[PDB]
């Protein structure tokens, strides 16, 4: 009973969350997690700025309103060869990553490891955040508030 977090640095607040490093967040289940991150699906704008600061990722993830990939350097393999915000239009499917958005974080690229799950709530999964640095915090809790989603 167990969910690894993969996350991100984040840059201006933004930063992706991929469940057990696979598309398998729901739209609902995106926004409980942001809220356990003490965070909210970001607003386009805000993924702009982002972008602005450095970010990029090669996986579609929950905004606020769309499904989107921050690209700065075309890839061929990522976003269609895109740069900018790139926006999902067509998919059959509904499970993607999520990103979230944290307000009290730096403005700009903060690459330090994420520590804590400060919203999640008692429960019995093991919960572990994991770095791109390796670096690992684990808690048991949950974060889930839709039975559609466990
Ligand atoms: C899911 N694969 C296909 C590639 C996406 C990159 N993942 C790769 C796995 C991983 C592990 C810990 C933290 C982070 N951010 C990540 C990001």
């Amino acid at each position: 009973n167990q969910i690894d977090l993969n996350v991100t640095c984040r840059y201006a607040g933004v930063f992706h969350v991929e469940k057990n490093g696979r598309y398998s967040i729901s739209r609902t289940e995106a926004a409980d997690l942001c809220q356990a991150f003490n965070s909210t699906l970001p607003t386009m704008d805000q993924m702009k700025l982002a972008l602005s600061k450095g970010f990029e990722t090669c996986r579609y993830g929950f905004i606020e309103g769309n499904v989107v990939i921050p690209r700065i350097h075309p890839n061929a393999i990522c976003a269609a060869n895109h740069t900018g915000v790139y926006i999902l239009v067509t998919s059959n499917t509904s499970h993607y990553d999520t990103y979230c958005f944290n307000a009290s974080a730096p403005p700009e690229e903060d690459c330090t490891s994420v520590t804590d799950l400060p919203n999640s709530f008692d429960g019995p999964v093991t919960i572990t955040i994991v770095n791109r640095d390796g670096t690992r915090y684990s808690k048991k809790g949950e974060y889930r508030t839709h039975q559609e989603d466990i």
